[PDB]
């Protein structure tokens, strides 16, 4: 938290708003396979700009996810809308993982994210790994410009869901005192947080038999390591898609004596692995060692065979 | 809000009388309710540690039967009956006097009640009740704040109070979570408690029960009208090496399914099939349960049937409420 980082944060914040002020059309993108924080940061920024600058044309684009559609509706726009437009990307550490490839077809590109800065693809890169979520960064932006009063029910609701998504509702280690203070203020806007959380947690009945496979086929070792391996034949047995299977990475997290676990889904020509750890244990390092990365307690790796998975395992078990 | 400020003013006099009693007594003993929850532990130990930190020379004790699931929160004190002579007794989180754990609570010279449940039984000499608080732990924090002692809070105080707030809010999920609740929990996290570690310890589950939850997830039957049934045969209990009572704690495993309105979780113990009946919103199912020889509350009832053929009639009866 050096004094220089802080000064650069203020300047970056100020620069972003000038880019917003100087642009009539603002288009906001997020990552493929969106989560609540993706939807909440994108839409929250959209609604914030729309409230502060009611003449500007602000759009939120990408492929909609039916599980998240309750958060808000996305915009379908023409390729011409991008001409001399400001493009902002939320929540996306790597440019290949952005959901619409037109993010580069504009005059300016801004990145706002809370993942370690490894791909500085913006002309402006706002990165704060000390934030719980990109949603929380968006509220920090609002607070910087003393606009906390323009926050209405819509902004507060989508930003609240985004913080909740990335903290597991204030559970994970990325929840700070600042995180709780923001979420308190958001609830202050009468958003009926219980109703929102109930909607977000509601389950598609057709996915539950697969979740039961996880509960019955997890492998916990006395070491504190656990593994769940989903083969291509399993996804076929249950009629589910690999992104759908990935949403069950934390199904086993409450097991007594759990320390490190990996959730591996063979997506065909690539096994997507979600690496998770308890406490101050570190897995982000082993993730980078295999071409992956993310948070030290929540990172992702892809391998190309089950023999290479076993190496991801062995390496992870050395960390105790 | 204006209304909230008025509510805080009504309690100020009570807060100051509790503290005077605390100051006036060198021995202070704190009780909570039988079958304790996180909030019961956290409010009792929170207040104990607060008094111990503000008055290091007083003798402050937290009594009651320990619960193995919650003992990580803090250890309870074991005292002889004579310790209550001319002592101050405080009871936290306990609406009704028959539910105070240790009966020695009346053996002292003063009784104080601190609680957040509806004031139906004002069993204390002094009674502090705030139904607008999320939890008794949140009331304890408000007391600390009223006497400008927020800096006296240490890791012990913040940890136990945080767990008590988390317990009665479902970790900031229920409607009793206010903005003020969130703000307090923030301040508590600011005392460098390891909240994820504390929570992990609280949510800790037995790996043996996970397989059976999976069966439940692979053998529920949702109908288009929103009715859902889980039928557990006695052979299944044997397969997963579980007991009928254990198996009944999975009644709400499917409660988050989209479209769900009424469900029944039915377990075949050799003698009878024990059915747990549940409903969403304003749907009533306890009239149906009464019709088949059981009963309970409108949204949560139980009935025993003697055959799966009787189960089907119970089911058919339940669905008449969905039409
Ligand atoms: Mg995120
Ligand atoms: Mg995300
Ligand atoms: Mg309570
Ligand atoms: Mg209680």
């Amino acid at each position: 938290e050096n004094l220089y980082f802080q000064g650069h944060m203020i300047s970056t914040l100020n620069e972003i708003m000038k880019c917003i002020e100087d642009n009539d059309t603002i288009i906001i993108h997020r990552h493929v396979r969106p989560d609540p924080d993706a939807y909440g940061s994108q839409l929250g920024l959209k609604y914030y700009i729309q409230q502060k600058f009611p003449q500007k044309q602000v759009f939120a684009v990408g492929e909609a996810e039916s599980s998240l559609s309750f958060i808000g509706e996305l915009d379908n726009i023409d390729d011409k809308t991008y001409q001399d437009a400001l493009v902002i990307v939320c929540d996306t550490a790597n440019a290949p993982r952005i959901d619409d490839e037109r993010y580069s077809t504009g005059r300016k590109l801004i990145k706002i994210d809370h993942h370690p800065a490894v791909d500085q693809y913006g002309d402006i890169n706002l990165v704060n790994t000390n934030a719980s979520s990109t949603s929380e960064i968006i509220y920090d932006l609002i607070s910087h410009f003393n606009d906390e009063a323009i926050v209405n029910k819509d902004i507060a609701s989508v930003l609240y869901l985004g913080i909740v998504g990335d903290t597991g509702r204030f559970l994970f280690n990325n929840t700070s005192e600042h995180t709780m203070e923001i979420a308190g203020k958001l609830i202050g806007h009468d958003i009926d947080h219980n109703a929102l959380l109930n909607k977000m947690m509601e389950k598609d009945p057709k996915m539950l038999p697969f979740q039961g496979y996880v509960l019955q086929h997890f492998e916990l070792m006395d070491d504190g390591f656990c593994q769940v391996k989903i083969t291509e034949d399993v996804l076929e047995q249950f009629g589910i898609q690999p992104n759908e299977a990935s949403q069950f990475v934390n199904t086993i997290a409450d097991i007594k004596g759990l320390k490190i676990w990996v959730f591996a889904v063979d997506e065909g020509n690539e096994i997507r692995c979600r690496l998770r750890s308890k406490g101050q244990l570190i897995i982000n390092d082993i993730a980078q060692d295999f071409g992956g990365g993310g948070h030290p307690n929540a990172s992702g790796v892809s391998v190309d065979s089950w023999d290479e998975f076993e190496q991801l395992a062995t390496a992870l078990r050395t960390k105790l």
